[PDB]
């Protein structure tokens, strides 16, 4: 067999059936004779390719396979890889290299020092030393992406490798099963369970790896047994808990002092599936108040190492959440009471308050909708106003890198065809990966895109005011017609200048058979 | 003085007055109190920011300064940096970092291992160890970008650094003059001059560093004195010679065998300002035929080292071209005869042949127009059909990375306001950096964008046929309305479905007062 | 508190009480006011510093702390780090940096791009962005070294940092407990246990991470229950099993074909604590014969990913070995029969056969002796001839890098003062880290060094013969007087030219109160 045939057999045997790509000449010898049981999803720029694949991987809870063109294509995708690193997204990024005979002269399209290009944003990065090594290197890539802590990996392959003969002993790669589904040993787990049972006022903080593991329901049981309030760790990439469950307390503010103040009086704080903590704003103070002990369960040694406080356990989130939820005692304390609904912001017949938009989406969207957020000044309100009952219902750029949500919402929708995806994206954010719209049109992936148009980089204006920073350039983005951009890429387009039009547009979008973009005029 | 004030004084004293950027929160403490004598040029995605800056630097023949947001913004720009490396573009790429107090916990927006992120695509990459070092590190960045061989550099700065006190001894940085304007010592230069004078059938090959150095006129004199044909080195990023001068012989094919065949019978081949050689296609054979000696003058040790044949001299291209042009004898051989005009391709009243488009542009464009090429299947015809008399008249993505020409054409036009820029961009290529159009609209930078719409990745289809590669996915890009995209970003839009409409559209565009996009329907 | 006081409190609170070092000026502000409860162990070159620390860490089963001088000191230690990476040795390597005010000018002793220097041989490498971050970065270093898979880490600290004020909130670092003591979830563990119980002819292969985890006794129980032969994985850095236990079958040959042939007929092969596999010689063939299934338990995702065959489980070796040993059924098969003793090689009254040396050591050494091997041509015979009943009884350079055993034997002896350490080192190997002898003398660490003097790089001569490679230079090392070298560094020295003298010398050495070197004349 050839390296090409062996490699595609490895991919299929390891459950991969989709290639997210933007092709080039170094990749044509890989993409030729494309197997009939695989699907190719084209996107028009590599940030879009990787964003789509990322949303697909995150929602599918399985690795996604990518093929990019050499150094320039890889480079175009590196902002998307910054997010994928922070979300632990299991992405297998492949890129074609020049033919081995012309690497030394650095012919056009040579990826120089290729393995160093995507560092430090990948778990493993490699170029094989021979063609017959390619299947083995692909095996390594699959497993490195997929083992906890999951993350992106990179493999560069000289284009002449594919047609060469494979090692027949590569068959041993096909069915390898690699597990990291591990939990704390019984003796130490029993210590932890006793500390939880003995706590007088426990709190739980959950991060994105809970949702990645589909540990949400186990965390509900854990919270119910401990009678404990539940927060989402700051800068949240995913939603790990039902947002109208009585224990839910919302998104933590991303500040040192604010978090220690919130946790004051909680004697044991159990963090699961989050870094400790993804702070953002400068908010100096105490990491924890006297009287609070923190225990973190994390899938990532890097998280455990860098936590400034608390004990940690490095283990699989799914395995630990299940064990804890089934081992703790039922506390006799009263169950926490549900947070009240948010207030209705006064809304005239003009431009929409973001609060109005989120309330209307919550009113009209199906109960199993999936939301993406890249409306950076409105995150707090979004988290308060959307009832997200189910796992896999929320995504936000995990490194804060704009250009994620538009393509990722297409990947999520591809992963979950029965669940209506609604991406809420600011007018600034929408441009970074605007060309991703075309993939939704071409493959008829019926994502709804809600563009929050207030004409400015509103989160940055806000911050400039907290800095009392005057004369900052570049904060306004006037003059973008998002209906015209959607037309440009073949997506049905609507406008909402007031609440009546927003409801009419959403009704239309929800019943459409293809992707739809709604440009909403929001208060500046 | 603060680090902020000292740094902006350094920049101004070193001739920098423009910041190309997409802002973020780690950058607001740099961008605040933005000096009134500086200009900020906003673009909506970082590939666009860097492409614009690159075109500006290349055309202006001076460094361009960039400010990007942390890791995600830097990452979005890395495909643009792949091109900038290959063009030797002097780009000072800065990115904001988290406040030093929160780097260790890896707060959101921390650029982890920052200096490694843009490697291997930068000449120098650094994060200073203290705030007071920032001006000095900025000085290093300026000079590293600007010394031969020019290229991109990267500097990451924690946002809390700007307000700190600077070292008063940083004043010594302000007026430093750093020169690499060097040429071969007189004894060895005289040897080279004698070898050129003694050659019986010399040839000259010129690359992009000739145009970067504005050595074009000196190379004309050199060619005239030696009575030598002149070729452009393959995969050409720039045009180093008047294309209708009698010695001009065009773009070399990017193949090993093809180049040695072309040079057969030339006893001395003098290469100036190019790698030896930027081959592309697999075309195995002899690097040189018996009887040909090659001598390369290069500004880049990396080029000199990797050449598979020939002698080399590492020196400044401007200094060497001037010296050679003034020292060689006037040969008594006859001057080469000019190449004949290209043939007129038969054209009906339907979709446009690319040859027709280039002939019409050549007919109608001003004699000092500047062209950019990202119409990848039509490069050979473009090079044959445009009379480019002047330096700085052509740019093509130097690493082959799409997404260069659309933004770079805006930067070139900003650099050369009196010279009409015309970017000829395929429908596939146009999407990579489509949002760059907005910068042209907002700043009223009157670039003309000619979209060659044949609905496919035509260069890739072509190559798939040379491979006899069947079943390759992802090669078609139907369903893009470029007039709607231009409307989306505020740029005047025209369509050309036949030659009559192309001439009408070009007449309109050339007289417009702002940027214009023309969607041309080209033969598939 | 200062950064210095906070950092030493962190170290003590995390169990560190010893600094292995070679000092320099960038380190004096760290080493001043050296706490009275810490010990400093000086060695005369950094390969020796790190080797000593490595042996100490490996035998103590806890992290070892190192302080080296800037780039040059770090560099001198990088061959030692190659071994430490392969042995998963938990080493915290610190190096002093120039004062932050002079890093930018690259004053003498500046460690340029410091974190990249020890890559790729460290798990984590870092230089903090501020003085107050240093304790936190030290915390990260401790935990990164100590979490499975253990390994070396690197931290560079500007010398002016130590005297600065620490963050009072660094107290939260002091008592952090970080666990990776995890095992496969119960459902999947039960599947594995059933596969082991159902096997008709299981085999066990053990690697060094078994001995690191002190899982040896659990592996004995596992083997006894399964009635399974036990092999040591090839290129063994440690001894994971009693070598005269009836199930023991010795060191596997480090070849692909040889291993599959050895495992032929074994239906399930359980590998614990080893890479799959650390082959050495080129011995192409089948990774496994038909009928053999392989299951690997590894503490290292990198091992799991790169195995060319088999399933894998990534978990703590101690936790998995205990669980398996207590869960499998007692098989009714007969216990394997012990291997017979090795043959006595004929020995005249002249130069010693290595087999004679190992038999005599086995005869005379205490039953709880610890051996180190850097006698590269005699490894197979050593493994056959030493009865090593206890854990922690064998060390061999895990990357094959010479210069390990001499210093490591001093560290092992420091770690295990009641267990006589005997390092068996070839005459070639002895030179790499010869100066380590001085540390044994100065601290009166009573290691016995047995130099196997045959005047040649015997393993290389052997290989040159398997290659039929003629005219290979540099394979002989005549003219070294090891008794004089030992005198030079203050270590008692003996010679053994025949067996009578070897026994007399060993008797003397075993009763000595300090370190002793015995130069043995071995057959060439
Ligand atoms: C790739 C990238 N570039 C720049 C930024 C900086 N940035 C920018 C530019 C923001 C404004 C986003 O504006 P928007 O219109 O999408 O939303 P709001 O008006 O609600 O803030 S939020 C922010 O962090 C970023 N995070 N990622
Ligand atoms: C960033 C990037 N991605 C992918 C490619 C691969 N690629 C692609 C996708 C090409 C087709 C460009 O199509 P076009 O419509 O712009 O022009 P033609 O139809 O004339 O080829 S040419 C080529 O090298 C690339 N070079 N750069
Ligand atoms: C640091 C380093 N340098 C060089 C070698 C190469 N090498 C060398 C030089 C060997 C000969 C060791 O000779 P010896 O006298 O210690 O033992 P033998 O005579 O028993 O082989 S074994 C081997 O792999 C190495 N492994 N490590
Ligand atoms: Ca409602
Ligand atoms: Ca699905
Ligand atoms: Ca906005
Ligand atoms: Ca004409
Ligand atoms: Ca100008
Ligand atoms: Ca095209
Ligand atoms: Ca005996
Ligand atoms: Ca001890
Ligand atoms: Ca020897
Ligand atoms: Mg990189
Ligand atoms: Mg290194």
């Amino acid at each position: 067999a050839s390296v090409h045939g062996t490699t595609y057999e490895l991919l299929r045997r390891q459950g991969i059936d989709t290639v997210f790509g933007n092709p080039g000449s170094n990749e044509l010898p890989f993409l030729k004779d494309f197997p009939e049981d695989f699907r190719y999803i084209l996107a028009l720029q590599e940030a879009c390719v990787v964003g789509i694949a990322d949303g697909y991987a995150q929602a599918s809870r399985k690795p996604a396979f990518i093929n990019l063109h050499s150094a320039a294509g890889t480079g175009n995708a590196m902002g998307a890889l910054s997010n994928a690193w922070n979300s632990h997204s299991p992405l297998i990024v492949t890129a074609g290299q020049q033919t081995r005979a012309m690497i030394g002269v650095e012919a056009l399209l040579t990826n120089v020092d290729a393995a160093n290009l995507p560092r430090p944003l990948v778990k493993w990065s490699y170029e094989p030393a021979s063609a017959a090594e390619v299947p083995h290197a692909m095996s390594r890539a699959i497993h490195m992406a997929s083992m906890a802590p999951q993350g992106p990996v990179y493999l560069s392959v000289p284009y002449d490798d594919w047609d060469k003969d494979a090692d027949p002993q590569s068959h041993h790669l096909f069915d390898r099963h690699v597990s990291s589904s591990v939990r704390l040993n019984d003796q130490d787990l029993d210590i932890l369970v006793k500390a939880l049972n003995s706590a007088s006022n426990p709190a739980i903080v959950l991060g994105p790896d809970v949702d990645a593991a589909n540990a949400n329901a186990d965390c509900v049981m854990l919270a119910e047994r401990l009678k404990a309030p539940v927060w989402v760790a700051p800068s949240a990439p995913r939603c790990p808990f039902p947002t109208r469950h009585p224990c839910f307390r919302g998104l933590m503010p991303a500040g040192i002092a604010a978090i220690s103040q919130l946790l004051e009086g909680h004697d044991v704080v159990l963090v699961i599936g989050a870094p400790v903590f993804r702070y953002h704003q400068y908010d100096p103070g105490q990491y924890l108040k006297p009287g609070t002990r923190l225990i973190s369960v994390t899938c990532d040694p890097l998280e455990a190492a860098r936590a400034p406080m608390g004990d940690a356990i490095v283990a699989d989130i799914g395995a630990m959440a299940s064990a804890l939820a089934n081992l703790v005692e039922e506390s006799s304390r009263q169950l926490p009471t549900a947070a009240p609904e948010p207030a209705k912001v006064d809304q005239d017949a003009g431009r929409l308050h973001p609060e109005t938009v989120f309330d209307t989406l919550n009113d009209m969207a199906p109960e199993n909708a999936i939301y993406l957020n890249e409306s950076t000044s409105t995150t707090a309100q979004m988290w308060q106003r959307l009832n997200m009952r189910n796992p896999g219902s929320y995504y936000f750029c995990a490194a804060g890198g704009l250009g994620f949500a538009l393509p990722a919402a297409i990947g999520v929708q591809l992963a979950e065809p029965e669940r209506q995806v609604i991406a809420v994206i600011g007018d600034g954010s929408a441009n970074y990966s605007i060309s991703a719209l075309w993939t939704a049109a071409q493959y008829n992936i019926p994502t709804i895109f809600v563009i929050m148009n207030n004409g400015t980089y509103g989160a940055l204006r806000w911050f400039a005011g907290v800095l009392e920073a005057e004369n900052v350039p570049g904060l306004d983005v006037p003059g973008i017609d998002f209906r015209a951009l959607a037309k440009g890429y073949g997506v049905q387009a609507l406008k909402a200048d007031n609440l009546e039009q927003l409801k009419g547009s959403l009704q239309e979008a929800l019943s459409a058979k293809g992707p739809v973009l709604i440009e909403v005029s929001t208060v500046s």
